[PDB]
């Protein structure tokens, strides 16, 4: 049934992922009560149209994330803006300030602690104070994290987990795909990803899960980034941008962390404009006793972007105040309803 | 070193490897039950290979193996089906003894043996001890794809396939798989009234009760493996020739009343050089999910996987706990 839950949901922002989520949260029966956006041309629609479904929502985009939430004291922001603390910060503080529990797409949110220490400390005693809870989730919460710990599980003694990763710029929005440098000069890239204060990579916070999930002690972290180059001409459509043979598409981070108990864990992952052909992968080793293997086939990592967001809501409620990460809350399961 | 206390119950194929991975957590085995008046007597590290004696003489008195060590947890490699394993788990829960069995029914077995699983869990209940059914299911046909499951939007269908090989395993297991039958003796057993429940059963059961669903209908079928060249079973040290049986394929089905389905095929045979292990899972819906694990080590996976529940085990309430309900399986180098 349309409103069939108790949740009263904030969509913030409503870019590519947060259109999918709108329907998504529509369809498990939660009560959308606001929207925020920063496009003008977006600011005084009806979130239905916005998003063409055949109906209204009786919900107008506002461009003003704090009157949103006093105007409506939602259960739960559902946020899809942007990336690294540094940037998100803006969001989760309002969120918190107004003890509005927020699940974010944010990368560097799925484990904070070690990259943002400063504004992780800030948030979660914000958010301890009014009785909210912040969680960064998405797509790396089942298929980099939970799922390779589970699998961690079958091993007898771990020498080496590795992960290799690939997604498509195109199945996202422009925030992302200019992160990624689509479009840019190699020269640009270079002064780029050799500045003082280029954030965090995805598989950095991977990687901080991880090893705090398994009770380990960091003894080396080390990482290294290069451009991935269009072979050929291409279009990303994230953008409506025409790529020329030698401009950049996205980049690829290795990311390692030497632990003193022995484990050592290794994630290569690759987001760039994918030309005709080319699919998504999961694929993950584990080096030891026994050796294990886990692949994904095509995975579709849009989509479950989306649904683990969802699925998660419950569980960000329920969950105590302060920041919780994905490692600490029970297990994803499948609803149906809210 | 660890404060648990185990006890060995059954030194086969599979107890043989658990004992080894039991020292390296630093577990201190306490007893070791045996049936062969071979193996009575002897030291568990000698019988082993260990290389080093473990002042633990095996016993073929599992009761006075208990009651003179009162073990945290009884560590089960020695049959399958309730009927048979109800034996060995009054005796565990008799003397209040936590027990981790390798019995597949044991994995989830309130649908196919409702009076042996009440008795169990009230008799556990009563004395204060948990007993579990693990082994290779619990992460690779259980809680890793019930995760998956928690990524769909949407699900129509949950598609299992598995192989593993009969002589990764001993005798208990290569006979129960009627490895050298003919097909007609294999057509005759395969349809008895007393046949036990397929290991595909108890798995389906388990997804759909941690999924909350309601069974609207069963169904099962099985076919023989045969033999399409002169093969060997290490397991039963025998030659088995063209058309001869080596093990069998199950298919089981559950429809629920909401809407999802789900099937799993089981192959459990003696494998031909090249032949390799599979776990291979698809969900049909909103979005499509698929799941691979390579040439799986099912006979290792077997024996981490029991080990690495102890833990969980002694930790859990008292009666029959299923390794669905269990906190998420997780890695210790040392226990
Ligand atoms: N964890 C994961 O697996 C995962 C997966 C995919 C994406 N993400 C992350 O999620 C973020 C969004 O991705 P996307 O594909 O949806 O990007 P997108 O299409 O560019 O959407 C970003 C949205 O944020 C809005 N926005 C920017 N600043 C804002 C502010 N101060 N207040 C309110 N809204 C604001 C934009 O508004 P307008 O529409 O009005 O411009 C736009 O709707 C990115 O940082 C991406 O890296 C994470
Ligand atoms: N869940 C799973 O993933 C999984 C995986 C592998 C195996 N299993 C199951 O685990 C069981 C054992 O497998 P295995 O490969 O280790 O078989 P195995 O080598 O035949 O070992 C069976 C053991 O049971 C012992 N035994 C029989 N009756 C006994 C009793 N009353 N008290 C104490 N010990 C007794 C036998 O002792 P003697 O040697 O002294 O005759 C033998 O050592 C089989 O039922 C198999 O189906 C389950």
């Amino acid at each position: 049934h349309h409103h069939h839950s108790d949740i009263r949901a904030v969509v913030y922002g409503v870019g590519a992922m947060n259109s999918i989520v709108a329907g998504m949260l529509l369809d498990k029966g939660v009560q959308i009560v606001g929207a925020i956006a920063r496009s003008p041309q977006k600011v005084g629609q009806d979130l239905g149209d916005l998003l063409g479904l055949g109906r209204q929502l009786g919900v107008a985009v506002s461009d003003d994330a704090a009157e949103v939430l006093e105007q409506t004291h939602p259960d739960i922001a559902v946020i899809a803006v942007n990336s690294y603390l540094t940037d998100a910060v803006e969001q989760l503080r309002i969120c918190a300030e107004h003890g509005v529990n927020a699940v974010t797409l944010s990368e560097e949110m799925l484990y904070p602690w070690e990259t943002s220490p400063e504004l992780s400390a800030e948030l979660d005693a914000l958010a301890k104070s009014t009785g909210a809870t912040l969680t960064g989730t998405g797509y790396q919460d089942t298929f980099w994290v939970n799922m390779i710990a589970l699998l961690m599980g079958t091993a007898h003694r771990i020498d080496t987990v590795r992960g290799k990763a690939s997604w498509n710029v195109d199945d996202f929005g422009p925030e992302l795909a200019t992160a990624q440098q689509v479009g840019r000069t190699v020269a640009e890239f270079d002064e780029w990803v050799r500045g003082a204060q280029r954030p965090p990579t995805f598989g950095r916070n991977v990687l901080d899960a991880l090893v705090a999930d398994t009770g380990l002690t960091v003894k080396s972290i080390t990482t290294a980034t290069r451009p991935d180059i269009a072979s050929a001409a291409m279009r990303s459509e994230a953008l409506g941008i025409d790529l020329a043979p030698g401009d950049v598409i996205g980049f690829t981070d290795i990311d390692r962390i030497e632990t003193e108990e022995g484990p050592v864990f290794e994630f290569e992952m690759s987001g760039r404009v994918y030309g005709p052909g080319e699919g998504d992968i999961n694929e993950w080793t584990i080096e030891g006793e026994p050796n294990l293997f886990l692949s994904n086939g095509t995975v579709p990592t849009q989509t479950t972007t989306c649904t683990q967001m969802v699925n998660r809501i419950p569980d960000v409620i329920a969950a105590p105040p302060g920041i919780v990460t994905v490692d600490r809350l029970p297990r994803l399961r499948y609803r149906p309803q809210f």
